[PDB]
């Protein structure tokens, strides 16, 4: 499980962290990654896991490297190397300058003006899902809400049938948290197999859905190619199916465990947007990276062309050098420093949709089910990867303490 140490890597920088199965996982996935920020651990380490790669452990370095696309390229942005090599989504597998023209098209389908066309439907689905669960006095939150709420909104946006969710969700998860049955390349190709006939159909007969808009789009005034459209749509599916889905479960687990924070938002609902931001910091969940374009000395460490570096978006906001008492959730925190939605030229385009889904969930859940807890005797298990998540989140409550709107 440990790749031979490259000749240029010194032993004193070796820390064999496994991003797909970190040793301290039972403590919580954020806690497990935060072992990289213990006082004896250097700012930049090499792990022999997952083929061997660097890890920047501190916000300062993570931010610097995300800004410097000349040295730290997105051409191979996933670990392990085979995944990064196969990864060809647009815009994420591109560096500036070529990357930038594709962002505007992606903005047309997932950006703020769209969140606006979707506002009422987002609100309606959250309320309907929560009301359906409310009288039961229990739910399996991952399957009962965290998945169907954002995924059904995405499938609506993309004009895709809801009965396709199990297949698409399985494939997406193999790209971020592989079970071992499929390589990244096999999962990606299966996703493209799905998207190919649909992109063709919607270039022939355009609708108003996101796939039609991307497939018939222009990038800096020239037509998108069918294959650029495919590479963008694949990314949109992964964002739709495996980001907010996981984040909602970290947030709801925290609220189930912290009646004081629930009460704060019930009594002071105007604090919900700020709470969303603080939860985005504390339960940050993404970690991808970059590949070195040249030999480069970075913070006193010799990096070689072709070396991969994991730059965990998750870690910046958990760094005590960015936020004091970083594991503490404080909704009144004055400067909430984080890179949860990335940093540099690839800043998340889905972040407005994500925040709306989070804020609607917090408001509409606490309106109906203010008082809830983790199920008796349950120990909540997390899972780690490119995007981390919660395996299961059984919640209970007394229906007498709930409110039908
Ligand atoms: C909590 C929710 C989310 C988080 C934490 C998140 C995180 C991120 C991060 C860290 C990146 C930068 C990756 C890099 O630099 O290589 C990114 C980019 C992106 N995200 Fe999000 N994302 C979320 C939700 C979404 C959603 C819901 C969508 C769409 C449905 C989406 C679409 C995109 C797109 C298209 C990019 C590519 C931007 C580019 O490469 O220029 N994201 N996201
Ligand atoms: C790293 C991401 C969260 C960002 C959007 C989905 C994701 C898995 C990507 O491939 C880019
Ligand atoms: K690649």
């Amino acid at each position: 499980n440990l790749a031979p140490l490259p000749p240029h890597v010194p032993e004193h920088l070796v820390f064999d962290f496994d991003m797909y199965n970190p040793s301290n996982l039972s403590a919580g996935v954020q806690e497990a990654w935060a072992v990289l920020q213990e006082s004896n651990v250097p700012d930049l380490v090499w792990t022999r896991c997952n083929g061997g790669h660097w890890i920047a452990t501190r916000g300062q370095l993570i931010r610097e490297a995300y800004e410097d696309y000349r040295h730290f390229s997105s051409e191979c942005p996933f670990i392990p190397r085979e995944a990064g090599e196969a990864y060809d989504f647009i815009p994420t597998s591109m560096d500036p300058p070529e990357q930038r023209q594709f962002r505007a098209l992606a903005n047309q389908v997932v950006g703020m003006p769209v969140v606006d066309k979707l506002e009422n439907r987002i609100q309606e689905l959250a309320c309907s899902l929560i009301e359906s669960l409310r009288p039961q006095g229990q739910c399996n939150f991952t399957e009962d809400y965290a998945e169907p709420f954002p995924i059904r909104i995405f499938m609506l946006l993309a004009g895709l049938p809801e009965e396709d969710i199990p297949h698409l969700k399985y494939l997406t998860d193999q790209m971020t948290r592989p079970d071992g049955s499929m390589t990244f390349a096999e999962a990606k190709e299966a996703l493209y197999d799905y998207l190919i006939p649909i992109i063709e159909q919607r270039r022939q007969k355009p609708g108003t859905d996101a796939i039609s808009i991307v497939a018939n789009g222009q990038v800096n005034g020239r037509p998108i190619t069918s294959d650029e459209a495919k590479r963008m749509c694949g990314l949109l599916l992964v964002g739709g199916l495996d980001t907010v889905v996981n984040f909602l479960s970290f947030s709801m687990e925290f609220l189930a465990k912290s009646p004081e924070h629930r009460q704060e938002l019930i009594e002071r609902p105007e604090r919900i947007p700020a709470a969303c931001e603080e939860l985005l910091r504390r339960f940050s969940l993404v970690a991808n990276g970059r590949i070195l374009t040249s030999d480069y000395e970075f913070h006193g460490v010799q990096l070689k062309k072709g070396d991969q570096i994991l730059l965990p978006q998750m870690l910046s906001g958990l760094d005590e050098r960015e936020n004091a008492c970083p594991m503490h959730v404080d909704f009144s925190r004055q400067k909430v420093s984080h890179t949860t939605f990335g940093h540099g030229s690839h800043l998340c385009l889905g972040q407005h949709l994500a925040r709306r889904e989070i804020i609607v969930t917090l408001k509409e859940w606490l309106t109906r089910i203010p008082d809830f807890s983790i199920a008796p005797g349950a120990q909540i298990q997390h899972k780690s990867g490119i995007v981390s998540g919660v395996q299961a989140l059984p919640l209970v409550w007394d229906p007498a303490t709930t409110k039908a709107v």
